[PDB]
This record gives structure tokens, sequence and C-alpha cells, in this order.
């Protein structure tokens, strides 16, 4: 059991806190938003009117986590850092880029601080299920912080045990991984991102395929399909079964032909490509992934124009 | 309870006799290789040393599967066809093209056969966890068929209900479904691996770009000294993750057995480029499932000849 | 010098015919569009009121030349082959898909009639400065053709020789050449307009990044605030840059005219589709080829469906 | 007529400083390799044994040309600005990234020097065709800088002209660009690098699917088709008519099989696709392409084997 300060009261830091004081652990927050803060103090949680509050309301070695925006982080830093202490442990667990955080945590080190990287994945449903937690930072940091990471994950038990999982140690079973030093731990949560949008983009042009079926050799392109009941039978048997498969088979329920649902996306896709492409490593599904949001926006359109121009 | 003659005695073939028995059905099997039939038959399973043997222990109207080659299937229509009768059903359950089976369902039903394509998912696994079946042909033989399809399919308990699907009925819960009339089952079992080949994909290419985080052209070295544990990683992924998934448990498993996959050219059966040119006559993007198709082809040197050009036009200028 | 029919007096049809009689040749029309004949008639070309007076008019053994549409040319032969004779010969110079072109030449040879297929390029361009020609077909009937291939050719004054090209014969150096037997012309045609496809779409995709160079997510702002002219870009690289080109030329020329191309969904007519068929047949990787279909695709909203399925995970998780 | 320091001999800078001199410009050459600075000593042109002795030798107003290793630049500019004084003119007309020449420039007026940055097409042909040049930086710089391109320059004779042309100004006809404020050149230059490693990309899938046209419904592959004869008719009267198609030709005609031909990327395909990711462009094709030569080292193997693996 421990005392956790979070900064940054939207919904994944508030739904944070929610689920590490459930754990029994001691939450103090804060938000350049009062109203922010005062809806977790109606919840009986301690809040802060400042960042100096907050810091005084932190027992040394300190535990600091960010749920702010990317753009937001280093003037955090900046107003934080002269009232925090050698010893103090910083997080960041938001949406930062991970050569950021090399640089912060050499800035960090240089004040007797760890920083300690962590990338999120399960948005809304980690609350109960528990959010899966790629790390990185230096392993003392990270090893004091193990309570906090035990009670955020989704423990072994949100899966079967893959065979032969106990030849080795380590809690990547928990839902939660120490994956390397500073940046390890949003240079995979970026990559898991990139890898998402391959899986959606997947699904979403077969669905298309099946959707188009009845294109009508026009005899060839004669079927009505139920895409509902297809992405239905998909989730028990076969090799496609996934999460995002059965979300789609919800979102279809609903609405057959999702007429009322432009795809926008948040960075760790572009900076996937990004280092691919510095790698040199092909990525032709995670990058048309991407370019297939960038066009359903409408900016193809200007290369759409040319080719009609050319013809 | 019912009388199930299955052809073609590979281990699909096999399998789903198995599974069909254990489940409380007849079979009687057959298959142009006898050492196949008798290791059957030592399993105690009634079997056949001809197609004559094999439909004339088949009471009708007569249910027969074929498990075979796509290659042979035509052949063996015109083999057992004139034994067969009005009002049998034959399932062609193995990896032909839906237009194929379109054609196929036609001359059957001039002789009163009602033809049955079923596209089956699950492999090796469909054993003991029950195949993922998609149907096409005719409603009646369909329905005729359901308690096969019942001990096939894996049956409602496989994976968590869908919010919301106490508000319909049909079978698509227990894993086997009726797409449509002919062709439909291979149509969507077709775009099913199509969909499957992006999916695997996706995964490889970002667990590339894991393998390659230590590359430290390179502007700046430092940010690619990563030495990350890619079984470890594809572990903490089935937990919490948006992207945890069938495929990535098969990944974790590989990985976990092989950390550097040494012991490991890439295959395609067909499906895949069946499903690209069903997207190219429908006018439907398919960036995703053709780069999935198109690395498997460049995996086995197939871009050579445009690789050497690229080089040659360099040396040109 | 040549008699030389030809049927569909579309533009193409009537610019070949225009070619052809300033070359030297005799030329007799027909279109089932009476008003079509009639135009070229007021231009002093023999015309023909029915394929019966056509056929009349062409005398043994006929060269007949078809720019119909690709729908439309198997039931223009099976009209006008009843008076054709053996030792005629047929031109399909449309876009017909090569392997029609297989079955035809193989119905025509039956009766004695030599089919030979014409894909030809360079549009509008070709009456003034010759059309490329890919052919395939019989030996004997293609050299037989070789005045017309001539006349309708550019020429080998089009552009200057490829050193070492004086090692090497045939006609390639002319803008006309024999790819193969029958289907081929129309098999290199197809791919010519794959590979345009991809030419197209690189340009397109750059231009657009240059166009969006302004855009100043966004990390530094700063490092795009560039407004390029992409007219004058367009006009530099037609000098001295590696990317010089016809349809460069052709970019720039639409850029002049319309720097933000604001009077401007994007058609495809087929042979960009049955490149990729023919990649994925062969196994050829084809990244490229494949993305401009698709890029076509999306550009009338073929996408949609993909596009709100995406959305409504992004709702769901 | 104008006096040009050269630092940098490679096989451009000294191409580029053959042709400034073969149109009537006073050259001085720099290296840090002396072979190189005297192997141009041996053609009659000025050399310099070091940074300060080509300083000194060059009369102010200064103009340096820079043709150096993208990573030697920034102390290039280090050892050499002490030395150079306010109104001389600098400029990198090698592959540099158009981000480095917005932060060069800055620093460099700092001391009233202009930054001129200049992307140079045309290779080993440049030397008798002239380059295509595509230019970055302040106004003033660059037309002083005038005399100096129309050397480089094809002039407007090595093509046709463009319908209605001459409803415009300026120099785009002539084979170089002044493209916009510093960076602008470089970029412009990214750009056309990436479009031809899509355009090459397009020709080579294309003649691959040729090449195996003869594959054999097999009786549908049964071709055999020669390319070198079918590029070499591509040529005259088709709409894929190039330079990359001239050039496909003649290789194809030494060597029908390029039997004695790993296609390596020098940076500007990459960052290409990196500036259509932050603009949020589609990019396929040119991704695709690029990602074409990274599998053809063989980068793509481990992502093969993970498939294998699955299977």
């Amino acid at each position: 059991s421990m005392q956790i300060g979070m900064i940054g009261l939207g919904r994944m830091g508030a739904d944070m806190v929610r689920r590490l004081r459930k754990g029994g652990h001691e939450c103090v927050v804060y938000d350049l938003n009062v109203n922010a803060v005062q809806a977790l103090e109606r919840e009986g949680i301690a809040g802060a009117r400042s960042i100096e509050e907050f810091c005084a309301k932190l027992v040394k070695p300190r535990v600091v986590w960010l749920m702010v925006p990317a753009a937001v982080v280093d003037s955090m830093l900046q107003r934080m850092t002269p009232l925090l202490a050698a010893n103090d442990i910083v997080i960041d667990g938001g949406n930062s880029h991970y050569q950021d955080d090399i640089r912060r945590a050499d800035q960090m080190r240089a004040q007797g601080i760890t920083y300690v990287d962590v990338g999120t994945s399960g948005g809304i449903f980690g609350l109960e299920r528990g959010y899966c937690l790629m790390i990185g930072g230096e392993k003392q940091a990270v090893e004091r912080l193990d309570p906090v990471f035990r009670t955020l994950a989704p423990g072994i038990g949100a899966a079967p045990r893959t065979p032969g999982r106990e030849k080795r140690e380590g809690t990547a079973e928990l839902g939660y991984l120490h994956c390397g030093p500073s940046g390890a731990g949003h240079f995979v949560k970026m990559v898991h991102n990139g890898i998402e949008y391959g899986l959606m983009a997947a699904y979403a042009e077969g669905l298309n395929i099946l959707h188009h079926a009845n294109a009508g050799n026009p005899d060839f392109y004669r079927y009505d399909l139920d895409l509902a009941d297809i992405t239905e039978v998909w989730r028990r048997g076969s090799v496609i079964s996934s999460w995002l498969l059965d979300l789609s088979a919800t979102a279809l329920l609903d609405s057959p032909d999702l007429q009322e649902f432009r795809v926008s996306d948040s960075g760790e896709g572009r900076w996937t490509v990004a280092a691919a492409i510095d790698e040199g490593v092909p990525a032709h599904v995670l990058s048309s992934a991407l370019y297939e949001r960038f066009s359903s926006r409408g900016e193809d359109d200007f290369a759409n124009r040319l080719l009609s121009a050319m013809r």
C-alpha cells in the first residue's frame, strides 16, 4: 500500500485514481481545472489547489503520476521539479513520444529524481478489468513501483496461461511489463497502437468486401450477406477471433449499416511508421492503415484532382 | 443423430469424423489411399474400399462430406454421382473457390442432388474446440444438416455473449452460419482468410519494428538502443490491451518456444489471392489485405526481378 | 499502300482513319451510328450503311480494324464473320481483355480468318504524333500488316536512339512491336496501363505532400509553413531532373491552367484491375500498382463502409 | 561572372566546379582530402590547403558552396564562420534535411551571413546537361546568386516549352527555381526523390508482371515477352515515356535478365514519407516503394519468420 499523487484528471486519470484507491492506495489529485479536482473530492479523494500544495501533501519519497496532454508535460515538470526531492519518482503515463522521455529522464536524473514512462492500454475498460502497462525506466524505481502496477494491471486471471510460461519469470503474465530503460514503455505502446490500426484496417477492408458482395460476371456478386451475423460467427472457432472482432460484432448488431457513424488518429500510429522508416523495416500494412484514416478525412483530395486533371 | 459419409481422410477429414462420432453420429469413410482408410478402421470407424461400397453403405437420402483437395473435387463428383440419388446431399468442406460451387451446385441439382458448400475454419483445434462453419446452399438442405453442424461447431459456450444477442435468433452464436445460397459459405471463408493475412501481417510488421529497436543514415542512434523481449511483450499484450486475439496467443506461443525463430519463405494457399480478386472486381480498396499477400510473394523472392531493375536504374543514372 | 476497313468511328477510330488516309492508305468505314459515318463521309472518306455493304466494298483478302467498345466486340464478330472469307484479317484495337483475344482468335481461325490484337496507346495525340502499338497474333498476319503499323506508329524520329540499338533489329524503335501470339498485344497494353496508374499516383501523392507543406498533433508547425508553387515546381522538374516524363509534362500543363485544380472522383477503365489480377495469379508483388488502383476506388467513396466501421470500433473501445 | 568557393570535392562538387569554370566563373576549391584538392589543381583550378587559406582567397562578399556529406556540415560551418564576414553567402548544395537548413540559416543570420539551401538533381549528367536546382533562402541572396544558377541549370532549350508558359515570369523554365524561404529547396528536392522512388517502383513491378507472364489457367500465362523490346517500344507514342523508362530500356538492352545486378536508399525517400505522415497526406505508393527497397535487403526477414511460425 502506497501514496500516489495524480496530476491530470481527465477520464483516464480519474479512472486510475478510482482503481488505485479501490485497491487500497492513497491518492492526492491535482488539475489546472478546479472543477475536475472537485469532482474527485466529491468522491472522497484528497485534492490540492496548486502544485505547491500537491507536493506538500505527498510524503517523501514521492510517487507522482502524470495523465496530462502530451504538450503540457514539460511545463508541468518545470513548475513542479523545484518542489520535488531526490529519490522521488515521477511517472508519465500519457501519450508522450519516447524520445521526449529520454530527454526528460535525463534532466530529472540530474536532480536525483527517477522518471518512469508508462504506456497504458485499455481505456475506459481499465477501471474494472485493469490496464495493460508498458513500463520504461530504471529498474530500482520500477521495482519500487510494483505495488502500484499490480493494482492497475488485470492480473493473470484475465486470460488462460500460455503453455510453458512457467519456464519464465517476470510479470509479463500479470498484464504489465518492464520493457527496458527510459522510453521503452512508450516505445512499445506506440507500436501497440500501430498494430491496432493494422488489425482494424484488416477487418474493415474485409467486411467492406462482404458489404459489396452484391455488386452484381455480375452473377458471381449477388450475395446479400449478414455482416452482423458473420462477425458473430467468427467469434467462435475461427482463426480471426479477437477483442477488435468482438467490438465489430457489437456495433454491427446495433447498426447493420453503421449509418450513425471520417476517422481521426492520435499520433502513435504516425510515430510507429516514423520508427519503421528510421529502422528500415517494411511497414506496408501499418502505413496503409494510417493512410486510410488520412484519406477518410479527404486529405487525398488534391491528389485525386490531379489524377482527374492529367486524365 | 445421423449417418454421414466422409471422403478424404487427411488430418481435417479424420478429425471431423472423430468429432462427429464422438458426438453421436454414424460415419462411413473412404479415401483413394487405402492406408488412410485402414488407419481410421483401426480406430473402429466403418470403411469402404471403393466408391461403390461407400455409396452402397450409405442409406438414402445420403449425406456425403468431401474433404479432398480442391483439384480433385470435380472428378470425385464425376465418379460418384452416377451412384447417388435424388434427395441426396453432398457437402464440399474443402478450399474450393465459390465460383466453382455455383457451377457444381447447378450440375448436381439437375440430378435432384443438393450441393452444399462449407468453409471451415479452426484447423487442428477443431477436434476438441469445434470448427467455425460458413455454409452456402439451399435452405432445406442446410436445415436437414443442422445436427451435423451443431456437433461440428464450438457451441455458444466457447465465448461470452455479445450484449444484445438475445434480441436475435439463428445459429450465429453457436459458431456456424448459413451465409447464403450456393457459394456463399466459401465466399465468406475466403474473406476470413484474407482478413487473417492482414491480421498476421499487422502483428508481424509491428513485431519487426520492435525487433529492430536496437538498430542504433540513422540520425540519432541513441534513440534506437532498445533490446526488447518480444516473447514477454506479446505475452503482456494478451491481458488488458486492445490487440489481444487468437493470433496473438499463437505469436506468444511461438516466441516463447523460439525467441529468434531461428528454425524457421511464406506460402499462401489461394484464398488470400481470391479475396484480392473479389476486391478488385467489386472496386473495394484493399491496401492492407493486398500488401499482406504481396509480402508473402516477396518472402519467396518473387520480387527479385523488380529489385535487379531498380539496382540497374541506379547504375544507369 | 493498303485498303483498310474501320468499324467504330468514335474519336480514336476516326483519328486512325485520318492518319491512315493522310499516310496513303484506302479506308472504308462503318458504324452502327449513321451520324458518325456521315461525319467521316463529309471528310470525304468512303462509308457504308450496313455490315453487308462494308464487307462488299472490301477487296479480299480483307483487313478489318475494330475500334468498338469491348462489350460490343463478340457481337460484331457474330454479325460480320459470315460475310468474311478465309485469309481475311480482323484486328481488335480496343480495350479487350487478352483472355478474350485467345478465345476469339481460336474461333476465327476455324474459319481461316486471322485474328490480331492491338493494344494502342497515345490517345488523342496519336493522330499527329503516332500511336504506340502492341501487337499479338500470328506472325504471317502481322507481317502482312506491317505497312499499316508503320503509318500508324510514330517512327524512330520521335525519340533519340538507345545507345546500342544498332546491335538489334525488329520494329521496336519505330513505336510498334509484335509482342507474341494471340493476346500478347493486349496483355502488354494492360500492364502499360497498370504502370501508368502507378506513375500518376507517384506524382499525385508527391504533389499532395508539397500542397500540404503549409500545414503549420504537429510538433513543430514552423517546419510546415511553405506556400509552394506547384505549377512552377513541376515546370522546373521538366529540365535536368530524374523524373521528367510525359506525365509530368501533362501535370505541368494542368497546373499552369489551374493552380488549385478547382474545376475538377477518379474513374478507372479496367486495365488497371486486370493488371493486378495478373499479378495475383503470377505471385508478383504489386504494392504500388494496387495501391494506385485502390486510391481511385476510395476517391469514389467505396471506402465509406470500411471507414464507418473504424469510427464505430473507436466508439466501442 | 563570379568567384565561387567549393568545399567538398567528390564527384558532384568536382563536376560543378568543372561546369562553373567552363561557364566563365572563378573557382577556389577545398577539401579535407588533399588528393581530392590536388586532382582539381591538376586541372588548373585554384586550391587551398586549409579553411583559413580558402577564406583568405575568396574576395568579399563571398559565395561558398558546400558539397560535403550531410553529417559533416555543421562542423564545417563551425570551423569556417569565424573567418567569414557579414554579407557573405553560404550555400549547402548537398543532401541535408530541410529542418537543419532552417536552424542553420538562423544561426548564420545572427552573423549577417545568408544561408542558401540548394537541392540538386541530375547527378553525373549535370556536367554537360546542367542540373535541376531547387533553391531555398532569402530573395536577395538568391537574386545575387542568379549568374551561378544560370550556368548550372540546363537552360530552356533542354525541353519544349509548356503552352502558355509565356503567361508567367520567373526562372522555372530554365531548370532552376527559388522555391521559398530557407529549407524550401531541400524540401522540394526530398519530395522529388520520393516521387522518383514511386516511379521506379511502378516500372519495376510492371516489368516484373511481364517477366512472369510465362508462369504457366496456366494457358493464360504462356507469354515469353521481350522486356528490352517492350521498354524500347514504350519510349515512342506511349503515355509512360520518361527518362527513367529510357534508363530501363538501356539496362535491359545490355542485360535482358539483369543477372549482373539488394537496393540501397539514401534518405530523401525516407524523409518524404516522414513529411507525409506529419502532414496527414496519404502516401501508399511512395511508402511501398521505400518498403520494397527495405525488403530487398532482407529487412522483412523477421516478419517472415513470424508468419511461418504462426503457421
